[PDB]
């Protein structure tokens, strides 16, 4: 599904060691800019440990 693709792509982005030091505020805006909702964003954040 389109939602599953959005969330799974987000998780993969977030797991990249190179993006760790990226401000969480900008991660939120970035994910919104890729079409994710607030609930999708929270789901993506918590799939990462």
């Amino acid at each position: 599904s389109e939602r599953e693709k959005r969330v799974s792509n987000a998780v993969e982005f977030l797991l990249d060691s190179r993006v760790r030091r990226t401000p969480t505020s900008s991660k939120v805006h970035f994910l919104k800019s890729k079409g994710l909702s607030a609930e999708e964003i929270c789901e993506a954040f918590t799939k990462v440990g």
